[PDB]
C-alpha cells in the first residue's frame, strides 16, 4: 500500500490539490489519467466556484511554465472540470481516491482529468550556460483555483499549481533482432572492409546495457587501429526556433588491431544513463536535471501523418559503430566509416 | 606576368616588406616558400640590425593573431633571417623577386623563409554571435622589424605584419571508386533493405560538384518515404578547450517513395561551398569570413603518428545518405537508415 501522496494548498486556505502520483505512465495503446482530489472551504471561498485544469504546453526560453519571461508559449491541451459547486456526477472512485478521501473529510471533491493520445511525453533541452535561453521543451501542469467568472484574473493566492510528467512505456517482446550489413570497396579490385552489427531487440529502457556484437572481417590490405561502439541522442526542435543538438551519451572503444586477412568479433555493452552524462548540456532529458527521477529524454514516435510541431522536439537514439582505418584515403592517413542502427528508448515499467 | 604584388611599410619608414602572393600552396609532397624581399632607409634605421620572420601559431578566443585578449596561443614554427646588415649570402632570386627587386632599387633585399612539412594549413572556426571566444584556429604571419638587441621589446612602428595563409592541394587521379554496399534486417524472416551509394573519385576540391549514385532494393514490407544524401563537416579541436562541431554543408533529399518489392537508383549531385553556408556558424573555413578568397577548411591529414594537437583543428568531410523507413520500428512510426562514405575537400590548384 502506497503511503506517499502529493498535496499542495492554495495560500488562502481556500483550495487545494491531492495526487497519489506527478509521473503518469503512457502505454502508447493508452494512458494513465490523474485521477485527483481537491479539497474546499465553503466559508473562505466567499461564494466563488471552483475548477480544476490539465495544460500540457510547450515553453522557450525558461525552465517552467509558471515563469516570469518566456520567449514563446504554444498550449498543445487544456481541459476544465468544476468541482465546486459539484456538478452532480457520483463516479466510482479509484483506489487511489479512497485513500485521499477519507483523511480529509466531507469538503473533498474527486476528479478525473483525460489524457490525449495526439500529446508527446515529457521532454526538457538543458542549455549551455553561455546559451541560456535555448531551454525549452513540453510541461505538464494540474492547476486549481477559485473564480466568479470565467473570464477573470485568477490572483496570486487563490490558484494552486502542481507540476507534473508524462512518460513513455511499451513492451520490448516480442521483437526481433535487428542487424546490419555493409561492405566498404575503396582502391582497386575487390577487398571489401566487411562489417556486421547486430542487436538484440528493437526496444530499450532507461538503466539496461545495450548489447552490440561486432563483426569485422578485413579483406583489404590496410588495417583497422581502432573500433568503437557509441549511442548517439538526436534532438530536433520543431517550435520556434527550431535547432538540432546531437550528443553522444555513452561509448566503448577497442583499440585492438585488426589487420589485413583478419577477422574480429566482440560485444560492446553500451549504458547510455544521465548519470555519465550530467556535465553534457544541450542534452534532450525527461525532466529538470537537478530533480532525482530524471533520465534521458525517451524516443519520440510520430503516428500516420501526425502534425510534428505538436510533439515539440524530436528525439532519437541509434547505435553506431565507427572503423578507424590506416591508409585508404591518403598514401599515410586515418580515415573512418561508421553503420548507424536505429532503436527506441523508454522509461522503464514502474512497481 | 602577374603585375599584383602585397607590400606594407613600417610606419616609421624604416622597414617594408614586398611579397607576391599571400596564399602559399602545400602540395602534401612539398610546400611553395615565401620568397619576398624587405625595403630599407639606413639613414633612418639609426644603426638598426633587421630581421624577418615566419610564424606558424594556434590561436583561441580572437579572430587574428595580432589582438590583445587571447585566451590561448600555442607557436607551432618560427624562423628567423637577418636582412640588414646583410649577411652575404647571394642567391638565386626568383622570377617575382626579380619584379619586386627593379622598381625599388638598391635598398632592396631579397629573402626566403621555408615551410615545415609537419605543419597544418591554415583553419578557422568562426563562432555562433552568442559564443564568441569559442573562436580558434592556425594562422601564419611575416613579419619585418628593425632592432639592436635579440631581446628587445619592438616597438609600434617599428614592426611591419602580413598575414599570409597556407592552402592545400594534391592530384585527384589516378584515384579509385569508393563504394559502400549495405543490408538491414529487421523483423523476423530475411527480407534486406538494401542501400548501394559510390563516388567517382575519393579527392574533391572547393566549387566541384560530388555525384553519389544511390541503389536501393527494398525488399522488406515497409516502404522508403525519403531518401537524403548530404555532406559532413566535423571539426575537432585539439589544442586548449577541445571542443566538437559537426555541421551538414551540402544536402540533396528525394521525396520519392519506394515500396516493398521495388528498387531505386538516382545520382544525386552534391556542392558543399561556403557561398551556401554563410548564415551557418560554428563552421571550419580556411580563413576569415569577410575574407572573398575564403572557403570551408580543407581536410586535415595526419601522417603516420603525427602528435595531434599540433594540426590545431581536426577538419574531415564525408558523404551521408540516409533512408527514412516508414514502418520499421514501431507499428506506424518512421525510423531512419544511414551509410557514410569518407572523402578529401582541398583547395584547386591554382593558375
Amino acid at each position: 500500500s502506497r503511503h506517499v501522496m502529493y498535496k499542495k494548498t492554495s495560500r488562502d486556505k481556500a483550495v487545494s490539490v491531492y495526487l497519489g502520483k506527478r509521473d503518469y505512465v503512457d502505454h502508447v495503446d493508452s494512458v494513465e489519467p490523474v485521477d485527483g482530489v481537491v479539497l474546499v472551504d465553503p466559508d473562505l471561498l466567499k461564494g466563488k466556484k471552483v475548477y480544476v485544469t490539465l495544460t500540457c504546453a510547450f515553453r522557450y526560453g525558461q525552465e517552467d511554465i509558471d515563469v516570469i519571461g518566456l520567449t514563446f508559449r504554444k498550449d498543445l491541451y487544456y481541459a476544465r472540470t468544476q468541482i465546486y459547486p459539484p456538478v452532480e456526477d457520483p463516479k466510482a472512485l479509484t483506489k487511489v481516491q479512497e485513500r485521499l478521501m477519507k483523511k480529509l473529510g466531507n469538503n473533498a471533491f474527486p476528479f478525473v482529468l483525460e489524457f490525449p493520445d495526439f500529446l508527446p511525453c515529457s521532454v526538457s533541452l538543458q542549455p549551455a550556460p553561455s546559451d541560456v535561453g535555448k531551454a525549452c521543451g513540453v510541461d505538464f501542469e494540474i492547476k486549481a483555483f477559485s473564480t466568479n467568472n470565467l473570464e477573470d484574473r485568477i490572483h496570486k493566492k487563490n490558484s494552486v499549481r502542481l507540476m507534473i510528467r508524462k512518460i513513455q512505456y511499451a513492451p520490448d517482446q516480442p521483437g526481433p533482432k535487428p542487424r546490419a550489413e555493409t561492405s566498404w570497396q575503396f582502391f582497386m579490385s575487390d577487398k571489401p572492409l566487411h562489417l556486421t552489427a547486430s542487436l538484440s531487440k528493437e526496444v530499450f529502457y532507461h538503466g539496461e546495457p545495450i548489447t552490440v556484437s561486432v563483426s569485422v572481417t578485413n579483406k583489404s590490405d590496410k588495417t583497422v587501429k581502432k573500433i568503437s561502439a557509441s549511442v548517439e541522442q538526436v534532438s530536433n526542435v520543431v517550435l520556434y526556433s527550431s535547432d538540432y543538438y546531437i550528443k553522444t551519451v555513452a561509448l566503448e572503444e577497442s583499440n585492438e588491431k585488426v589487420p589485413s586477412k583478419a577477422s574480429y568479433n566482440h560485444t560492446f555493452s553500451l549504458l547510455p544513463l544521465l548519470a555519465y552524462n550530467r556535465e553534457k548540456r544541450e542534452i534532450a532529458l525527461d525532466g529538470k536535471l537537478k530533480h532525482e527521477d530524471t533520465n534521458l529524454a525517451s524516443s519520440t514516435l510520430l503516428k500516420e501523418g501526425t502534425d510534428r510541431t505538436v510533439m515539440g522536439i524530436l528525439v532519437d537514439y541509434k547505435i553506431k559503430v565507427t572503423l578507424t582505418v590506416s591508409g585508404l584515403l591518403g598514401d599515410m592517413t586515418s580515415s573512418e566509416v561508421s553503420t548507424e542502427l536505429p532503436f527506441i528508448l523508454m522509461h522503464p515499467n514502474p512497481d
